[PDB]
């Protein structure tokens, strides 16, 4: 990895462009006006990335090359990044100040603002926009993944009464569904902040390496059925597959893929008659998880549920709904987003099914059907300091006021009501308004100060 | 990296679920049934995670400590891993054959295949579906991107009579709006299959290392202004720096973003009044490239096209089209994905501009807006050996058609009338078609067939 090769093209020629005598660029990261935010994945970039001597001679050397040729023309700031080499052993002369990694901040706050700590390396600062950026993707899955936990919460809550459970109801299946290993990891322990299954093994040890739980891991899995798994017995055998699966299993929870020929007859006839033996013999700890994976969601979930009710002794709990035996679960794992999964609970919540009966797993929907767009996510110069003199910078484009950006240097506050508020134009230093919650997380090739995995998951709570 | 850690936690589980005495998995890739798409990317992922010695007894313990406490329970294949280590120095006994990089291939075609060439790993062919999977992400990429270029190609040559310039139309302005560098990387590669502008620096080193080209690189960019280089000057100065910027690039192509306070006052007058004397002196080979970057993108494309029409010396070109003079052109890249380029060249098409006129960046669309299901990218195991008897496997779910898999040994062919099909049940055996067009490219741990790519650029070109 070359940080000198890791920026926007044009952005290498930048610092021919910029007003001369420049000593200062001061440039913010917000969710521009989903209306909360769970800021997640810095840490992880500042330590893998950014931290540390990351100019070399053979560095500088390699970037000069390839600019060479890529812009045909000798562009490239040799000179700048040559002073960083010599003067601070190749570590970034800039300090990054971030709310709190797990903090809910509303959308339009500022949530990081990077700085240079040299006036020679004015140019730095928006250097490393791309690469800090990419926090959108840590950040909105993170988000989406609580606000699908808040639909689940509301729904549990209202069918059983209370929230057991809830933080393996929506597992990651999406491990092959995203655009790269790297993105598996980063994407994985966004949604671990949330929740504790998985089955994307890649954020494991990004957790491990970057943040670190008390816990021997931050996320669990059970065995599980695949179509290949069930269909190599031969269509006429699928009941010998599953009966061989439930007992090569038979003392932990297991998931078992029933919808290979015929989702319905395989509940109503091979687990609900040929097999029902195996099953109600289960215990509590160790359920079949039977997992139908096509049709409509909605209508294939409520019709599992109702042929399930009349295979199997159902019972009503204290809120009125109604409940399979704990040895017999369904998981929901095709066609899974935040919106069919609203629809999926409120479907079975109005044909009187617990919400206990049900778990979801989410592959694209979870990792991968999310862009930069979803929460805004922008990165702007809001201030510089040119001739000695400090001047407030902003863009606010005629057709698109919501591209409007802030000015000058920049706070983070909680209002006299308890909630956020960014003050810009220095307006902090007036501290009408108690202390700034943006903290120093890196300074001149030094991380600061750093989160575990377990505070962050305290920070993203659910209210209740 | 460890791909003992690289798969979806259930397939850990798997190799107990087979039938006994399985000895042959054979599983196969399609964009199950955008009519046509670019196979590339394979090469990468053989290289990078699955040739030569890729199990070690280090990686067997990291992956047996990491499983017990993720399942909390004893499940991993310490002995099938084992075998792999001793047996074969830790290279993979497995066979892929795929169609050639590059090729444009009908939807719901074997595009590649993969089984164990060793009867104890039967288990191993769908442990790396996961990683393989990952392929559907360069296919995407690359089939989007195409077809871009089969929607720029077509105006092009009507606006103009030729497609001159046409692998610089579609700008890739992705590297911030996507999840990982990783993806960064994979992702602008693929785009650079159909064009050769590129703002994302990544996919030139991992072109070089996985696929090589003639040329030196693979892709260029120009120096172009960002909203902090303009606003930087303060608000009242966004002419000086107009001015700086043009004067620091006179004789290269420069893009300068153009809309910060107000778009149409900076291309009436300060481009078009102001500083209208330090344009018309530029080179054809160095234009002013104005950007706007904001408001809707066709009313104000052809708001700035009709505003530049007043201001310079616009002629028609022999189709009857207006055209610009050669020193100045426009580039949007705000909110462009496939539909609104559609929108934009057809509402210029309208209003008789030529696209010689236009070019596009596309970051998110590009690059991030896509997922596994845009081209229903599905893996799924056809054919196994039980007891010494191969049988086609496949499923066939009853809500959903289009779920269904295809059965047995497979190969694709040339019909007699030249198009695609693939032949199932072993099939291709019979010769009625000629030969198979898959090609084995990596066995028992090494690659056996590669392309450069400049032979995957020239397999993908457009009929045009
Ligand atoms: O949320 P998603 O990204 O769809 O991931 C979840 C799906 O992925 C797996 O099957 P896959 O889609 O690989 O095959 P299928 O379409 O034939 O079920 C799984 O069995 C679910 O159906
Ligand atoms: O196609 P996309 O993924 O949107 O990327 C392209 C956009 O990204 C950059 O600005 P950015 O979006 O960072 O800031 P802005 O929204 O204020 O223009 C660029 O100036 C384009 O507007
Ligand atoms: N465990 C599962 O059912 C699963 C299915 C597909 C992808 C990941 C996990
Ligand atoms: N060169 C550009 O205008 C650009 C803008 C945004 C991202 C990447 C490149
Ligand atoms: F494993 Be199945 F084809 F979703
Ligand atoms: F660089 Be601008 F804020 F799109
Ligand atoms: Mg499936
Ligand atoms: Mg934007
Ligand atoms: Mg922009
Ligand atoms: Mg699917």
């Amino acid at each position: 990895f070359n940080i000198l090769l890791a920026t926007d093209s044009y952005k290498v020629t930048h610092y021919k462009q910029y007003p001369p005598n420049t000593s200062k660029v001061y440039s913010y990261f917000e969710c521009r006006e989903y209306e909360e935010t769970v800021f997640y994945g810095l840490q992880y970039i500042l330590n893998k990335y950014l931290k540390g001597k990351v100019v070399t001679k053979e560095k500088i050397q390699e970037a000069k090359d390839v600019y060479k040729e890529h812009f045909q023309d000798d562009v490239f700031n040799e000179k700048g990044w040559n002073y960083i080499l010599e003067k601070y052993d190749g570590h970034l002369p800039i300090e990054i100040k971030a709310v709190p990694e797990g903090f809910v901040i509303p959308r339009g706050n500022v949530l990081f603002t990077v700085e240079n700590t040299d006036p020679e390396c004015y140019w730095l600062t928006n250097w490393i926009e791309t690469i800090l950026v990419q926090s959108w993707y840590p950040i909105t899955v993170a988000t989406n993944s609580r606000e699908q936990k808040k639909i689940l919460a509301k729904y549990l809550l209202e069918t059983s009464g209370n929230l057991d459970g809830l933080e393996y109801k929506l597992h990651d299946f999406g491990y092959r569904g995203v655009s790269s290993q790297e993105t598996a990891g980063i994407g994985a322990s966004a949604h671990l902040v949330n929740f504790k299954g998985t089955d994307t093994v890649a954020g494991l040890a990004l957790i491990k390496k970057y943040y670190g739980t008390k816990d021997p891991v931050p996320g669990y899995s059970v065995p599980a059925a695949e179509h290949s798994t069930i269909t190599a017995w031969g269509k006429d055998h699928e009941k010998d597959a599953f009966e061989h699966i439930v007992t090569q299993f038979s003392s932990v929870p297991v998931s078992v893929v029933s919808d290979s020929y015929d989702i319905y007859n395989a509940c109503e006839k091979i687990w609900g008659e040929d097999l029902r033996h195996l099953i109600v013999s289960r215990s509590t700890q160790a359920p079949l998880i039977i997992r139908p994976d096509s049709g409509n969601p909605l209508d294939t979930v409520l019709k599992v549920l109702e042929i399930l009710g009349k295979k199997f002794p159902v019972t009503e709990n204290s809120k009125g709904y109604k409940l399979l035996p704990p040895y017999l679960r369904v998981i929901q794992g095709d066609g899974v987003d935040i919106n069919t999964l609203q629809e999926i609970v409120e479907g079975m919540k109005q044909k009187m099914w617990s919400i206990e009966n049900i778990a979801f797993g989410s592959g694209g929907g979870l990792l991968q059907k999310l862009t930069r767009d979803l929460l805004n996510c922008s990165f702007k110069c809001s201030y510089v300091v040119t001739n000695g003199l400090g001047i407030n910078v902003f863009k606010d484009p005629v057709a698109d006021p919501n591209k409007r950006s802030k000015k000058g240097r920049l706070s983070l506050h909680r209002t006299p009501a308890g909630n956020f508020v960014t003050l810009e134009e220095g307006k902090g230093d007036l501290e009408e308004y108690g202390q700034d919650l943006l903290h120093t997380v890196f300074k001149n090739g030094k991380v600061t100060k750093s989160y575990s995995f377990d505070e962050i998951r305290k920070n993203a709570q659910l209210n209740i």
